């Protein structure tokens, strides 16, 4: 609270790149989580053998 300053105006470019890749990963992660969800049973079987 003391020194955060409430201001985050600059990406710094390199940070923006890594984060964008990460945001893209989040989108892919969402659909992997969603397909795993729709095929609940098949993924369960993998876990039992695991």
């Amino acid at each position: 609270a003391l020194f955060l300053t409430r201001n985050e105006s600059k990406p710094f470019y390199f940070i923006q790149k890594f984060n964008d890749f990460f945001d893209w990963s989040t989108s892919v992660f969402s659909s992997g989580v969603a397909y795993i969800l729709k095929r609940t049973i098949r993924f369960v079987l993998v876990f039992c053998i695991m």
